[PDB]
């Protein structure tokens, strides 16, 4: 392979490198748009070290604090059924509703799993609402607190349109700590520094800045406190200690300098900037997400084609049959256009293609036993019938008198192709039960006879064998110029080799991309096996190929040549 | 200067058509001619007698004059694998450059398709040779002579419906046995064998068949498929005619010769 | 066509460096 055959399979499977590419770029773009942005609030904490405090801020005492203030235990989504209606909503403009929920007690069913009991609230107005946990409903109203069915739920300033729901998990203290811990990171931004940059990410940019500043709040009102802790245990002890009335009072000095030194004791923490929230999302990164779709589509669409350039063993041009000692007469195009193309549309390309077959075959067929062409194939549907068919009306047109023979006794359709009188075909003249006279029909819009198939036999390969088919092609060379025997295929079934013992040339049809090389030389020694020899071939269904310009010098497809008008 | 280069060096590499003569040459083609592309309903060797590319032509002349004799007969085939490959340009100028030599020529229009060689001889368009073939004309009424030109020419007359089955008829091979009798050439122009057959049918009764390739155009296996489509026919044909050549600097490095041909006159 | 883009600079002594280059590019 070069440069110019991988060049001509990417220009053949273009459709299918475009599609599969554009299918991906479709999902990358879907899921950029459609995905939740995840905002970021960052604030700035100074250390007058760093290293302990960071580890300090992360753990379960200052973030449960956090999730107790603010209540982050209740857990409040918008309620869209599909995995794709929230951002599709965000979309179409349309606000998120959020309501806000200050006292929340559901029923705890802690079951086997669900540890998170839910309901769901639909907003009825700006007012009241409505509660389903089970199916149980139940109305609430803004202000007046609900105590009932073991459900507490205190919902305050519905922000919403009429008919959102809501689902209201109520998730345990530690899920509500391992999920901020999880988005809540802390670094030092400088390694050595007193500066520590807290980060926190979040579908809400304006809930995560709130959360942000009470991490930092907490920090900073417990660091204070942990530096007195020292002095408060020791003055905690003094207090249980108070009852010598001049030890009594040392210890009443000592008093006061526990009192002081807890209360001044405030170090190591200062908070340089508040939380914020950044207003560009960081997640999705939309640019990288197509950018990767785009670039995933095409590799995928590449090796799709890598693997069918690969794995494709059928005929790509007449020179691979004539590699083997193949002689091909012509290669018929697919006509794009049970009528007969020779007379449907006589201008066609494949006609005029079968014209050049015309004109090869009068020098071929010289110097033959007989006039008796046969037609045969090696698969089934590689075009036998279309080129017999219509080889048979573009050398009726010239004056000759041709008889067309349809002895695919098995799946012959000719007399549907040509307008048929289907009673005495051939099967009923090889049965002894019909006359040669009475089975000869002239096609309608052709110019030449044909003998249809007839009845299907039982027996159609024993029929074939018997003197009568000699007998009516010795009758048939006198009365015509050229018989044509249309045949089955001959790696299906052996009726060709049988007939081919009484035709004199014989070519065989290759379909263009469906029969593979080996299959038509397998054929063609099959035939000579049998004492028949096959003329040439026949290249069927030609498209139109920019490899095959490529690979070799010539497409084979053919031109175009007529006035326009 | 990198995009620059990677365009060129995917259209060399992407390139399949003839390049030079020596390419048609290794396969064992005959080239008698290479004609540049003349930058000059006119023909070329009677408006500009003195062009480049008419001095080509005229070394065809002389090559043909050369092969030619031997033949079953005086007609010469002209035929091509693909439209616009310049069949109708070669053959009209070579009849005009054989007519100045005091040969008695006639050009037969045998594309009964796309045949315009009336409009650029100037025509009387009525009884052509699809009149003659169909039987509604006689010999005499179909040739007519070229006004700047020397020689008769046959006319396609009117397109017919059937032209690859008019050729078929014996009038066709009557008329060349008659024209074979009073001319000393008969030129044939014909469509392209690798679009339609009827190339094939008259090569039967010319005694010598030339191809035309067009210069970038054709590939040498397009020129390979047709020569094979016409020995499959019983049509033998002679060599071949490299048209449309240009000034190309990689001929001249991959090649010894860039095949386009030196200017020679006194400039005045 | 595109936007000429200037740099103005200046000169800070510090009597370390390392949290004074945060302090300056804070939001405060
Ligand atoms: N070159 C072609 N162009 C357009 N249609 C074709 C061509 N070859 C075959 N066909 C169509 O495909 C079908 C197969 O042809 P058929 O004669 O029934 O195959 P076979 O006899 O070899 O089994 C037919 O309907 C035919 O019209
Ligand atoms: N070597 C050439 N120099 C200049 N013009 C040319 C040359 N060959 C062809 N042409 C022009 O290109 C067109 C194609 O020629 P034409 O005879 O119509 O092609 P064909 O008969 O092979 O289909 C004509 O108009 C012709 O004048
Ligand atoms: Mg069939
Ligand atoms: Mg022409």
């Amino acid at each position: 392979i070069d440069l110019g055959r991988v060049i001509g399979e990417l220009i053949d499977h273009r459709k299918l490198i475009i599609s599969i590419t554009s299918v991906f770029t479709l999902f990358a773009i879907l899921y950029a748009l459609l995905a939740t942005p995840i905002y970021e609030t960052d604030a700035l904490i100074q250390i007058e070290q760093s290293a302990p405090e960071t580890a300090l801020l992360q753990s379960r005492m200052i973030l449960g604090k956090t999730i107790d203030d603010l209540n982050l235990q209740i857990q409040i989504e918008q309620k869209y059924f599909p995995v794709i209606g929230r951002g599709l909503a965000r979309l179409m403009g349309e606000k998120p509703g959020n309501i806000d929920i200050t006292r929340l007690y559901l029923p705890d069913s802690d079951d086997i799993s669900n540890n998170t009991p839910s309901i769901i609230l639909t907003v009825k107005d700006k007012e009241n609402y409505s509660i389903n946990s089970d199916g149980i409903q139940l109305n609430g109203v803004v202000g007046t607190l609900l105590n009932e069915k073991g459900i507490s739920l205190l919902v305050n300033e519905i922000d919403a349109k009429p008919g959102d729901q809501f689902v209201i998990t109520q998730l345990p203290r530690l899920k509500a700590i391992s999920d901020l811990l999880k988005s809540f990171s802390v670094a030092d931004l400088g390694k050595d520094t007193g500066m520590l940059t807290l980060t926190l990410t979040g579908d809400n940019p304006k809930r995560i800045s709130h959360i942000l500043d009470s991490i930092s709040q907490n920090y900073l009102a417990q660091n204070i406190a942990r530096q007195a802790a020292q002095d408060a245990k020791s003055l905690e002890f003094l207090n249980q200690q108070l009852p010598g009335r001049a030890v009594y009072l040392q210890l009443l000095n000592r008093q006061q300098e526990l009192n002081i030194a807890k209360s001044s004791a405030i170090g190591n923490v200062r908070i340089i900037d508040n939380a914020v929230t950044d207003p560009n999302p960081v997640r999705p990164k939309k640019t990288i997400i197509i950018v990767i779709g785009v670039v995933l589509g095409l590799i995928v669409s590449v090796v799709l084609v890598l693997f069918q350039v690969f794995l494709r063993r059928g005929i790509e041009s007449p020179e691979q049959l004539e590699e083997i000692g193949i002689n091909v007469y012509a290669s018929i195009p697919i006509s794009e256009w049970d009528t007969l193309l020779a007379v449907g549309n006589p201008a066609d390309l494949a006609v005029e293609a079968i014209r050049g077959l015309r004109t090869s075959l009068h020098f071929a067929m010289m110097e033959a036993k007989n006039n008796v062409l046969m037609i045969s194939g090696a698969s089934p549907s590689a075009g036998m019938t279309f080129i017999s068919s219509n080889l048979a009306a573009t050398i009726a047109i010239t004056g000759k008198k041709v008889l067309f023979i349809d002895a695919d006794l098995r799946k012959g359709y000719a007399h549907k192709m040509f307008g048929h009188k289907n009673d005495k075909g051939l099967s009923e003249f090889l049965s002894g039960q019909a006359a040669a006279e009475m089975i000869i029909d002239k096609v309608e819009g052709g110019g030449f006879d044909y003998i249809g198939r007839g009845q299907i036999p039982p027996n159609p390969a024993e029929l074939l064998m018997h003197p009568r088919f000699e007998q009516l092609l010795n009758w048939a060379s006198q009365n015509y110029d050229l018989i044509i025997i249309d045949t089955p295929p001959i790696l299906a079934v052996t009726d060709a080799a049988i007939i081919g013992r009484y035709a004199g040339t014989c070519l065989l049809v290759a379909r263009f991309e469906k029969n593979t090389v080996k299959e038509i030389d397998v054929s063609m020694k099959r035939f000579e096996q049998s004492g028949v020899v096959v003329k040439g071939c026949i290249l069927n269904g030609v498209v139109k190929k920019a490899s095959s310009y490529y690979r070799y010098g010539h497409n084979h497809y053919g031109y175009s040549y007529y006035d326009k008008k």
